[PDB]
């Protein structure tokens, strides 16, 4: 026992929960000069203790050296995507489908429903409560390692917040650029001869493309977790937004606005309520995205790939 | 000029018409001993005269050498599988959808309806009306190169019947096993100690994994066509029906079922034919493909990849 490791280990312990509460919880119990106090002095010590320093420390979110290119991962379990409706009609035609393909209908069919965030999908892999690993999503089978970027990414915590975190476990969710920030970047990028971006979610995807994580890191990126795919020494809750309650209890930053709504008539009033707010979020959305919240009815539903819209195999019984 | 170069034109063009009558057309003009007649006198005379061999001929079925294994093809056009439903409300809801998101729904919505066969999906290419190249579906993305194996098949034509045929074209199709082929091939496997079969589409799967072709030509395998990838110096037809009849009509094997119906009450007529016939069709039936046959609308409503059936982004307008 030294005082130096001590003191390196309570630092380290404050400035995470400190994090948490300004990212995910939004309610920071200490003013930003506090916490800044707090992290260049762990910077400091760990400069002048250069073995007690470690790689997932609140100091280490930026890789000092750029890459030269960006290598594949195949992903263990495939990265899905949404398929899409127009029009409440539409909307209550994939509902009657659902009612009728169902062996067994609940008597209120739940739903967790939340705002379509126009950002990038990624795959973010926690080994021991340790992020080692992140990808694109690429065509759901293959993407590309941004392990080095999303690292900069502030509201992504570098370890879990528990002491008993799964042996693996992989995030999924989408990475964008509040309204807020996307407004700096461009007054900087303008008023330095640089790139303009059209909109949020180009900003965001030229952010992740860059090859130096020094860059990445000043650009205001944010995470939201939609789903989980790796999950091993874990009982995941067994409704969607139970396992996003879980993500959000263990550091994981997830959107506030997700709500159950129990049939179609409840979801259709979710659908106009985000979109009369869509002006007032600070951030780009697209529509909503409606789940079944009873994942053995999403496991019994299952998944289609590469199917056509205008065709359909009517199986014999 | 010479009368053996024409003597080998007359029997190609000869045979090669007999094939499709007896193939294609099931109304063959000869019997089967004169189509024989003119068969090995051809493969005499080729290897009388072994500079006038070509490797289209119809006696050049057979690599007489085997593989050491297969390789990998990528589609150049992703292949598609279906999506499927097992209840009248339940195609019912899939075709109320189709409608709402259709910008016009025209009068008669028309579908070209199939039996759906329990076969292997297989990709074939024709280079100027020359079998080049044949895969395996895989994943939609990548397949296995079995040309050797394809090329065994006897209602696959080695050549398009057609003096203009298109610079590129790809069917797709099913590769099966009819229930007489599957009752002599386990009769003989039976009694020559060797392994039998389940049923005729795990019949058909071994077959075409055979690395030698001189055992996948003594497999009775047939091809039905369903569809086209790439077509390079075409005009198809702007519905599917007629594309099936275009396929058909330049030698390619196709389905005799093949019905076009008006709207959803006339398809589901059509589907419980097909099911009181099941028992009489010769060979295996899993259901219906029920396919909208306007092309545009095809277009239109596009595909879906790789997305839940319990998830739907109901985008706003
Ligand atoms: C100088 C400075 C320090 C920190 C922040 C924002 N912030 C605040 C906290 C906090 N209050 O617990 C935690 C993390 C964090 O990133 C800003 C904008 C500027
Ligand atoms: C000996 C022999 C020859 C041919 C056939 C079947 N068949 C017949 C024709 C034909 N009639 O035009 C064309 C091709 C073909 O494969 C069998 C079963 C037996
Ligand atoms: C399964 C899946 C895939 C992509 C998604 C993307 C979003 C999104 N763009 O907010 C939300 C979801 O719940 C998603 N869920
Ligand atoms: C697009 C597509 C893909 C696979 C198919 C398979 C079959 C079949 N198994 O008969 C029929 C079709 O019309 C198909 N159509």
């Amino acid at each position: 026992m030294t005082n130096i490791q001590t003191q390196l280990d309570n630092l380290r312990k404050t400035l995470r929960q400190y994090e948490y509460e300004y990212h995910v919880l939004d309610n920071p119990s200490v003013p930003d000069s506090e916490y800044d106090r707090l992290f260049h002095q762990l910077k400091a010590l760990e400069l002048e203790h250069p073995e007690f320093l470690t790689s997932d420390s609140p100091t280490q979110r930026v890789g000092a050296k750029p890459l030269s290119g960006f290598s594949q991962i195949r992903h263990e379990i495939p990265m899905l995507s949404l398929d899409n409706a127009f029009s409440d009609a539409e909307f209550n035609a994939f509902v009657k489908r659902i009612e009728d393909r169902l062996i067994l209908l609940p008597k209120p069919l739940t739903f967790c429903c939340e705002p379509k965030l126009d950002g990038l999908a990624v795959s973010i892999l926690y080994v021991n409560g340790e992020l080692t690993q992140a990808a694109t999503r690429g065509d759901g089978t293959t993407g590309e390692d941004i392990t080095a970027n999303i690292r900069t990414i502030r509201n992504v915590p570098l370890q879990l917040l528990t002491d008993n975190p799964p042996a693996r476990l992989e995030v999924r969710g989408e990475v964008f650029m509040p309204h807020a920030g996307f407004e700096r970047l461009n007054k900087y990028a303008l008023e330095h001869n640089e790139k303009t971006f059209a909109n949020p979610r180009n900003a965001a995807a030229g952010s992740l493309r860059q090859l130096d994580p020094n860059i990445t890191s000043k650009r205001p990126l944010v995470l939201n977790a939609y789903g989980i795919g790796i999950a091993e020494g874990v009982d995941l809750p067994t409704t969607h937004y139970a396992r996003l309650q879980w993500l959000k209890s263990i550091g994981i930053p997830v959107n506030p606005e997700i709500r159950l709504c129990n049939g179609a008539d409840e979801v259709l009033g979710f659908y106009r309520d985000i979109q009369n707010k869509r002006s007032s979020l600070g951030y780009d959305i697209d529509g909503t995205v409606l789940k079944i919240n009873d994942i053995a009815l999403q496991n019994e539903l299952g998944f289609i790939s590469k199917a056509p819209r205008w065709a359909i195999a009517y199986k014999f019984p």
